[PDB]
């Protein structure tokens, strides 16, 4: 235990992160105790254990990601922190979705699901999504000023999911509503949502979608997923249901928050914003994701006694990967605290470290990001912040709820 950071300091506390990301504190661990145990003697929310290991170095985060055979996702799920009213029961059924599964079921399911995220599948959405990105930006610009999150950041990630699944336009409203209801669990502004009922209804909708496409096939990814490959592999209707639920949370608030933090970074760095508007560099999306790191941390659970960075980890202890720390590791990134959209190479772990659970939607997210910022630069290139960004109350998701902006910059 380093003298500079006491073990009782909870890096994942939602109240702390509402105020700020513990950036300086993580930086301290990297110099003194890169693998660090956090004490929560009263019992952690949801899990009910007495603490967790925190991994702060880029190299060590990659090693954990790579060694799924000893660092599992199913005992406690990937999400590393829950409020105190969270039950052990709710934690232990996170395993019903891909993110929180281990081998062999994860191996089979990811292989099938990967059909939906080929270059062809993603690239075929580009025209429709660009069209929408433009109209999103134009509509916001016409308002003069307003909340950037709701008027610019929010819609395109949702539409991307919709266009990928081939959701009919008349159903997208309730789809978006359900998705947005599943993005709570701490913040008091969202205290009257029902995420459980929303997930239930979303599963139901998805299952019927699979049953319809089974009789009337289309050229969206749903048909690709529910039909047997050369080896007879396919998603059952319920599996597809839990896949859609997975998508609703995985590709919604993540991309949304990368866009908002992206624009904030551009506001704090006029030089880079001018550079983007003039050259539209392809490296921009990845520096945005590194800078935002929408997922601050995900965890694993040790399936057996194991040594990591000279530290003995005991079976059942949780191992939390700090993506936020790793993405600013001074041994990996040159000038990590400079926002540079031309950054190359850019080995960030914002989409996770290479391994079994590496983000399957990463290229879809990059496309979404590129399209919305191309549209912003095209329809509101002189936008300026009016108010301070209001942060989301979450211990692991680096979210922004609101950000008042003058689009015409007048
Ligand atoms: C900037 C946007 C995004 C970020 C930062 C992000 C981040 C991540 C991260 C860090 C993981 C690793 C989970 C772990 O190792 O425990 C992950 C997994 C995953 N992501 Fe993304 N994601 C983004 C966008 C998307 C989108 C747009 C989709 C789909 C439409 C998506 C679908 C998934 C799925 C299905 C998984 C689970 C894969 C598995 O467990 O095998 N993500 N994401």
């Amino acid at each position: 235990p380093t003298p500079n950071i006491p073990s009782d300091f909870d890096f994942l506390d939602a109240t702390l992160n509402l105020e700020r990301l513990p950036v300086e504190e993580l930086a301290e661990l990297r110099k003194s105790e890169p693998i660090h145990w956090v004490d929560v003697p009263g019992g952690t929310g949801g899990f009910g254990d007495k603490g967790y290991w925190l991994v702060t170095k880029h190299a060590d985060v990659k090693e954990v990601s790579r060694r799924s055979d000893v660092f599992g996702s199913s005992p406690d799920g990937a999400i590393p922190v829950y409020p105190q009213d969270m039950t052990r029961e709710a934690v232990d059924l996170q395993r019903a979705v891909l993110l929180n599964m281990d081998a062999p079921q994860h191996t089979r399911l990811r292989k099938i699901i990967s059909r939906g995220f080929t270059p062809r599948a993603i690239g075929r959405l580009e025209d429709e999504l660009r069209s929408r990105a433009q109209k999103i930006a134009q509509t916001a610009a016409a308002q003069g000023a307003g909340d950037f999150v709701e008027q610019v950041s929010c819609e395109l990630p949702l539409q991307a999911i919709a266009e990928l699944l081939g959701v009919p336009q008349d159903d997208r409203d309730k789809l978006f509503r359900w998705s947005n209801e599943m993005t709570a669990g701490e913040d008091p502004e969202y205290a009257d949502v029902d995420p459980a009922m929303s997930s239930f209804e979303l599963i139901s909708y998805a299952m019927k979608m699979a049953e319809e496409r089974a009789v009337n096939p289309t050229e969206d990814i749903v048909t690709k997923l529910i039909e047997a490959d050369i080896d007879g592999e396919k998603l059952s209707d319920d599996e597809f249901g839990f896949f859609v639920v997975m998508l609703a949370v995985a590709g919604n608030e993540t991309t949304r928050n990368s866009i908002t933090h992206g624009m904030i970074a551009f506001a704090q760095n006029p030089d880079q914003w001018e550079l983007y508007k003039k050259e539209r560099p392809e490296t921009a999306a990845d520096e945005i994701v590194r800078w935002a790191t929408p997922v601050s941390a995900f965890q694993r659970t040790a399936l057996e006694d194991v040594e990591l960075g000279g530290v003995q980890i005991k079976k059942g202890q949780r191992v939390v990967m700090s993506y936020r720390s790793a993405n600013f590791d001074e041994e990996v990134f040159e000038d990590p605290h400079t926002f540079n959209i031309l950054r190359s190479p850019n080995p960030h772990v914002g989409f996770g470290g290479t391994g079994a659970h590496y983000c399957i939607g990463a290229n879809l997210a990059r496309m979404t990001i590129n399209l919305i910022f191309n549209a912003i630069a095209d329809n509101m290139p002189d936008l300026k912040p009016i108010g301070a960004p209001e942060r989301l109350k979450s211990g692991w998701l680096n979210g922004i709820k609101h950000w008042q902006v003058d689009y015409t910059g007048a």
